């Protein structure tokens, strides 16, 4: 009843921290879309100029626009993509269009670097016509560091998919795969035997994700 209160308080503060951090990144991606919709002439040079702002490289691994007309892909900071890369075939693109709003993706593998990332993406229209999908992505280790700024903490979806974990190998495993498992219910429960607490992250669009604390 006491160590339960204490884990409940740390889980709450841990969730509201990752919430604030992710929300700030969301806002920047929202503002990137509004900036691009505001271009009077949205040609390649103007799009690239908007993407080259240092605030984007300081706060994302990269930001980018996948264009609807022919798959033109502008990414800053720029590095190479695979031969025949077409952003329109990728989940961060197709899911932004299907949801018609900002989404936050589960982890995937960056097509250029092989790193594990997640993206925030949303459609960009100009005068009501689709320009493409704008996104920023961030490395999972960056997020995992935020989560574990102080036993340990990981991040897991409502369905049981591990999203962030100090053991990087456990990322994208199910909880049943990681612990051959506790049931995801908000609160604290005994499960070497350990305490494990689930706290929802508020404010995230389209997902229910939990901070898991292990003590």
């Amino acid at each position: 009843t006491d160590t339960e209160n204490y884990l409940g308080e740390i889980g709450t503060l841990t969730a509201s921290n990752i919430q604030s951090w992710l929300e700030g990144r969301m806002h920047l991606v929202e503002g990137l879309a509004s900036q691009l919709a505001l271009l009077d002439q949205p040609d390649e040079a103007n799009i690239a100029r908007q993407l080259e702002q240092p605030v984007f490289s300081r706060n994302f691994a990269s930001v980018y626009l996948g264009e609807a007309a022919s798959g033109t892909f502008t990414m800053r900071p720029y590095d190479a993509m695979p031969e025949g890369y077409d952003p329109r075939t990728r989940a961060w693109y197709k899911d932004a269009l299907a949801a018609d709003r900002l989404i936050v993706t589960e982890p995937f593998v960056d097509a250029g670097t092989g790193e594990q990332i997640l993206a925030m993406s949303l459609p960009v229209r100009h005068a009501g016509q689709l320009l493409g999908v704008a996104a920023g992505d961030m490395k999972l280790e960056t997020l995992t560091a935020i989560l574990n700024s102080l036993g340990y903490a990981f991040l897991v979806s409502d369905a049981g998919k591990i999203l962030l974990h100090p053991d990087s190998g456990l990322v994208l495993k199910t909880l049943a795969e990681a612990y051959p498992a506790p049931n995801i219910v908000p609160g604290v429960h005994e499960v070497s035997s350990q305490f494990v607490s689930f706290t929802p992250v508020k404010g995230l669009p389209g997902v229910t994700w939990y901070v898991a604390l292990v003590l």
